């Protein structure tokens, strides 16, 4: 039996943990995973201190290590504005969401709700979830794009930091009348957090679900390294804040037969089909096949 150690993105960590636990029960092999965020994942990948990395932001050619990297898309999902304000059924335009994170709207009464002051929560660590969320706020709001922009880290006008998707979710839960952003499983599978009906590019107010997240993800056009994003997808029923997420593999590596075994396992329809229960969208069949071919390309 082998051991592997991977690190990176917390966005898919619910699903990766499930897969790795299942793989251990079924095979005896152990695959440990550190949800340190995409920032740290890419750093440790580059430093060769892990068997594989993980990021929700694809790595452009100029930032890839000389020895190369293979992106293997594993899943996708909504990034939602999770909030803690019982009794408030929050509905938000794209401008309003951005204006809440700019500090321009700080009263729950703006949305017709009780709760007093709106407190925001954001990531303290370099984050692919931040990248996606801020990519969307930048598309939603010229003011956001100009004054804050998008990246794994940004300068937040207001709010408190939390570490990982888990720390953001915890901060929202701990602070009455707060809002942040997290992978959807933290909302779907927690009765204390809710999500807003959020305006999409088409003008419809939608909540994240299998239907709306898959609709949004389906608009993403990938390059020949399976990289791509869409900050604000078109379509009547698209959820507007969605991201893919990738495992980062070395093209040639002494333990890649073991890496290949676990990725093949994670890419079966049986493992993939767990995605929805944990707040993710399984790869469409054509992308699953592209992922498997990428896995098989490893040496």
């Amino acid at each position: 039996p082998f051991r592997l150690n991977g690190a990176g993105a917390s966005f898919p960590a619910m699903l990766y943990s499930n897969w790795f636990t299942s793989f251990s029960k079924d095979t005896g092999n152990k695959v440990n995973y550190q949800a340190v965020g995409s920032g740290a994942g890419v750093r440790q990948f580059k430093a060769k201190t892990v068997d594989f990395g993980a990021s929700d932001g694809a790595v452009k050619d100029s930032k890839q290590p000389a020895e190369g990297m293979v992106h293997i898309p594993m899943t996708g999902g909504a990034i939602v504005p999770a909030y803690n304000n019982p009794g408030c059924d929050l509905k938000m335009t794209q401008t309003e969401l951005a204006d809440v994170f700019l500090g321009k709207i700080d009263q729950w009464s703006h949305f017709g709700c009780e709760g007093g002051v709106i407190k925001t929560v954001h990531r303290s660590d370099g984050s692919g979830t931040t990248k996606g969320f801020t990519n969307s706020l930048s598309a939603f709001s010229p003011e956001w794009k100009k004054t804050v922009g998008t990246g794994k880290s940004v300068q937040w006008p207001v709010g408190v930091g939390g570490k990982g998707n888990s720390g953001v979710a915890a901060g929202i839960k701990l602070t009455p009348g707060s809002i942040g952003y997290v992978n959807y499983g933290y909302v779907q599978n927690d009765p204390a957090l809710e999500q807003p009906a959020l305006q999409n590019k088409a003008g419809n107010f939608v909540k994240a679900s299998a239907e709306t997240a898959s609709a949004g993800l389906g608009e993403i056009v990938l390059d020949d390294q399976l990289r791509g994003a869409d900050a604000n997808p078109a379509g009547a029923n698209a959820y507007p804040i969605v991201s893919l997420t990738w495992i980062l593999a070395y093209p040639e590596y002494e333990k890649n037969e073991a890496v290949k075994e676990v990725l093949r396992y994670a890419l079966t329809p049986t493992q993939q089909g767990k995605a929805d229960s944990l707040g993710y969208v399984p790869l469409p069949e054509s992308l699953r096949q592209k992922a498997l071919a990428a896995v098989e390309s490893l040496k």
